[PDB]
């Protein structure tokens, strides 16, 4: 069902959360005074959420989610990603630098503290109501200082929702010492991880375990052989009931964003020139890198990350798009403003109306500065590997023009280390000069003469309109051309050359005139903000908050739904539930996003399932549901009835793309895990035994 | 159901199709001795089925069984392929050049004539049994010839059924004045023709609409505008009645041919060399082709066509190949003859025993051979354009060496004519050179010295292996390398260039090499040939022709089956019938196949759908159905239980490629245009009412 609920608003929602079918009473869900199954849930690694699963600490999020720090721990001997890791003692858990896991300890609605502590300041149109650092100075006011000493582990922050109408204080706790303990194997981890990506049907089993460690009274510490695993208040049990179509999920997790409250001129913006823009410049560059990489096998290896990338967000723009052309997304937000403006009339209050307009006003005096932004940024500061190949930074040309020898020699190597990374084992100089002369084409073409960069003058002024003689001219000449020309720079480095080097004068004009556009734009933010107080304000004051939930902004919020497939098309049907059997038939030894692990393959001929099979002798692997998730839900934890664990969160379907903006009862649907399938491979292909020991596994 | 019948099997199968649902009674299908449904069935020129719709001789067959005729009608001030053809009267119906339609008007059984006949050849092991030549002489004895004289219009034909076991001898009634009456614009007979190729859903309409023309008698007779309508013995009736899940529908017509009764020896041969080697070969074909098409705007239109040729039996071979891996063709095939011969020593007679051993040996001492016929087919013949370069006739050669200038120049035109039609518009050296050079690497890789054409020993001997050398040497000095080159041949004609002209001696040499082999295989035949007439005769003479349909052979067969969707693979459920909605959903105006017709979008929105709406008011397009048809079954009647039409077959999902050799119940399905599809597009996108007035349409 639509809505990612604040905490708060779970009294206001419970009836229909019972309707659907939940058994729990809703304090033993979240209670906003004692413990309660929200003390179970974390983000993890400040994006992701993941979840609490035995009282050792034991925590359960994606493998996407856990990634890095598989990377980070694998090399050529064990290499882990690959093969999965499976500590079998607790002292083989692998400590993670720069980790962490956050508890909400308490939140609390503030919002009079904070509208009265706003009537203070004399600007009315002071921003300082959505400035963190502000909020920051009001949260350490009420806690308040020395809080974190008094009350070692903990901290305070206060959000913004609803546009800046209502405001809570997060009291979290945050444990930076967590541990790797187990993570399957990148065959299963990411099973078609770009083919079946934003896809439903899904087969992939995208999951990692952790395990938090404390100091000895159970309180957040630094990693050390000291310390032990946490003790906590709440631990997620898992169920192996399973689902059936129709049964109740629900999810809590960390959504980032979403764009509720878009008005209709903001669809337009978001079309036809954020969308567009991206979907044209993306769709040039990544014809030259796939005509490459089809005519060169080692050009293949090197540009499928950057390539892959690419797609991960031109694909989402095609979505969108196409959200907005077949579902009416934009004639369902002029409907709200609608409603909103005859309402502000039958009261006699013209400012919301007023509010709308100011939007709209805006957003039309800002759009030929937004295309222009969005045509450089995509085009030349994503779409030209070169656009971010070096620049003397100040204290490095300060050198260039001493006398000390050595700080000479300093500057020069600072700079090498960047060239080498520009231009590194996946860097190709010819692929990024076919690459440049497509996207500079584009944008000479969509952008006039006096809106250039001014290096970009140039193309005109001294090659006579030939791009490929200007991109030419750039490598031919330039210090970051080639390993050679770097080189015999480095051997007689003046700062007079750099300050010439027609890379360098490239990527610093295309810079400046991408910050400047930036600059010229932040002003247009603040009246579109101001004005969406106003607007949302209205909003809740004329239906209310029970059919319009506050924008995402990564903070705790709770979804509910069903079990329940979709149709995407005439005449097809995607049921609720995949199964193993589907992993086998999507097989393809000779594709490594579609190879299958030798013991899995193996667990599924000997139909050797433990009780993780379903009613009929089907060994699942995913379900999905009709709750409304978005990114920060990766590792989220999938409850049933009773509020215990029937999986994992970890994609939304391509249908449910313009999901942030408006939701789709037919289409969206959040992308699981089943429980009983990660289970099934702790079990038997890792065989981690001590983990299901640990966990409180249940009917 | 399983099964391409024989007419004279009606009998036989009559309870288990009245057991799936069939209504009318036996003789009012098919009648030996009268008037039946049967007599509205045509061969649609040559190769597909069409059928009779109305008392003025109205034929209705697919679209793409009418492109020909379309195209042909087509200049550009009226482009029928494109905007579709309508005839608002019998006189602007437009002739057809080369055009036939083929009743069959008498079936009658004639094994035992045919025995008897071939018990007076002496030789035990002549292939006359077989021969079209010599049951040709049976037919014309049989039938008294001059039968085509005493019976203007019509003739006769004798074929083997069984590989041997049954002949049937048929009376054909042959019209050649078969002129076009509708077309829809192939936006509708074509929407998404690549794209949703062999696929379900599928959102096409696809029919065209012909009339037969008469002397004053009904009787055939070639074009003349003295001709006349024909009132036929049978039309359908058509039913505005629909269709639902588990309907019985059936289907006449004149499938091509299968291989049914294939030893398990013969699927390892297909499997292993025929389609190995085509995928193989056709592999790398393609992905020269596509690196090319990528490359330059115009060798993609250059190309398009015969890519997407080579890529039609490549998706076939990948499918057949997918069925063996995964359906076990092989393991049901091995079943078949383990059956037979365990049967056969039950009998004391080997045999079955005996012949199946045969089949074996003769599949295994021509494995190397059909591996360099195979490997020389679609490596070179197909493969490689300049193969089929032109070679001097013996007639030309002759008019070079002797004194005669008007018989030397006649010569040399010829020859011009032959290097344009293969030098065309749509042909590139550059592409073909690129092609051929990946193709022969291959080819050499495969195939040994001692067995390769002779010109292609120069690779190795004169050109120190160097493929590359060899093909630009090829087209550098070759009179057909380029056009002035052929031009300076022109002027100066000797055979002595001819004989020594690389291209002649490289295209000479490896047909000399594919007949030859093919030469060297032909003995193979036979015996193989005269193990399956007992093969198949034990496997009758065990399990009766109940469920052992004889192999097609481009003559009247029905089927029948139900109404029903399927599974193509796991928590995917594809259903039976596709709607008017399904084409919305996939309109797309910027690519060419899925443009939909602005008038067909309009009746659409309109909900404009008389009575041809299914009774939940949405437009049906297709469904699709378990009757059991292949290549030949394009244009085919589709009939409910009363033997009312219900639509037109003109497609066969990918899942049932193997459909000729194993039939996969839960998987395989006709693919058919529900005829109130049909009826709409003439209704309301012809406008044509005349063509309905004519039809006899019951409820």
């Amino acid at each position: 069902d639509e809505g990612m609920w604040l905490m708060q608003q779970l009294g206001r929602k419970y009836a229909q959360m019972k309707e659907r079918g939940l058994k729990m009473k809703e304090y033993d869900l979240y209670n906003p005074n004692g413990t309660s199954l929200k003390d179970a849930v974390v983000l993890f690694d400040g994006g992701c959420t993941g979840e609490v699963v035995s009282d050792r600490g034991l925590v359960l999020t994606n493998h996407h989610c856990g990634y890095d720090m598989i990377q980070a721990h694998s090399t050529l001997e064990h290499n882990y990603l690959e093969n999965g890791f499976w500590a079998m003692r607790e002292a083989d858990e692998l400590p993670n630098k720069d980790i962490s896991v956050v508890f909400i300890d308490k939140i609390e609605d503030v919002t009079d503290y904070v509208k009265k502590e706003l009537k203070a300041i004399k600007d009315p149109n002071s921003m300082d109501y959505l400035s963190p650092k502000y909020l920051q100075k009001l949260a350490d006011k009420k806690a308040g200082k020395n809080f974190s000493a008094k009350n070692p582990g903990l901290s305070v922050e206060i959000k913004a929702f609803y546009g800046g109408n209502l405001y809570l204080m997060f009291t979290k706790k945050t444990y930076t010492d967590v541990r790797l303990v187990g993570a399957p194997p990148s065959s299963i981890g990411k099973f078609g991880a770009d083919t079946d990506n934003w896809i439903w049907p899904r087969h992939t089993g995208d999951f990692s375990i952790f395990r938090i460690y404390a100091d000895k009274n159970g309180n957040p510490a630094p990693y050390s052989e000291d310390n032990v695993p946490l003790k906590p208040k709440r631990f997620f049990n898992i169920s192996l009931g399973g689902v059936q179509e129709n049964d109740y999920a629900m999810i809590m997790g960390f959504p980032g964003t979403t764009h509720r409250y878009f008005t209709a001129s903001e669809v337009d913006e978001w079309k036809s020139i954020d969308n567009d823009i991206r979907i044209r410049m993306r769709d040039i560059r990544q014809g030259v890198m796939l005509r490459e990489m089809l005519a060169d096998p080692q050009i293949k290896i090197m540009y499928s990350a950057k390539y892959a990338a690419s797609q991960n967000a031109y694909k989402r723009a095609i979505g969108a798009n196409w959200a907005i052309k077949t579902r009416g997304l934009r004639q369902n937000k002029q409907a709200m403003q609608d409603r909103l403006i005859a309402w502000g009339a039958k009261q006699g209050t013209p400012r919301y109306e007023e509010a709308v307009h100011e939007i709209d006003a805006t957003v039309a005096k800002r759009a030929d500065l937004r295309r222009r932004y969005w045509m450089i940024e995509e085009g030349i500061i994503r779409g030209i590997e070169f656009a971010r190949s070096p620049i003397p930074t100040e204290d490095e040309t300060k050198a260039l023009q001493g006398n000390d020898a050595s700080a000479r020699k300093e500057a020069i190597d600072k700079i090498r280390t960047r060239y080498s990374k520009f231009a590194n084992k996946d860097y190709s100089a010819e692929v990024d000069k076919k690459v440049a002369v497509a996207m500079l084409t584009e944008y000479l073409k969509e952008i006039p003469y006096e809106n250039l960069p001014l290096h970009l003058r140039l193309v005109k002024d001294r090659f006579a309109g030939d791009v490929q003689a200007y991109v030419d001219d750039i490598f031919a000449r330039s210090v970051f051309g080639s390993e050679a020309q770097f080189d015999a720079f480095a051997a007689v480095p003046s700062v007079e050359k750099l300050a010439e080097d027609p890379m360098v004068l490239f990527a610093s004009s295309v810079f400046d005139e991408y910050r400047k556009l930036y600059n010229e734009l932040r002003p247009y933010d603040d009246p579109i903000l101001r004005a969406q107080r106003t607007y949302i304000a209205g909003l809740l004051e004329m239906d209310g908050d029970q059919d319009q939930f506050p924008d995402a902004n990564l903070t705790l919020r709770f979804t509910y739904g069903q079990v329940k497939g979709y149709s995407p098309r005439d005449n097809v049907y995607y049921g609720h539930q995949t199964t193993l059997d589907g992993v086998m038939e999507k097989e393809d030894p000779d594709n490594w996003e579609f190879v299958v692990d030798p013991k899995l393959k193996a667990v599924y001929e000997r139909k050797d399932f433990g009780r993780y099979a379903d009613r009929s002798g089907r060994m699942p692997v995913a379900f999905c549901a009709t709750t409304h998730t978005t990114g920060g839900n990766s590792g989220s934890p999938v409850m049933n009835a009773n509020g215990e664990l029937i999986g994992l969160n970890f994609d939304r379907n391509w249908e449910g793309v313009g999901g942030d903006i408006q939701y789709l009862a037919d289409y969206q649907r959040s992308i699981i895990v089943d429980i009983r399938y990660v289970l099934l491979v702790i079990d038997k292909v890792g065989g981690c035994q001590r983990l299901l020991d640990e966990m409180n596994i249940v009917p």
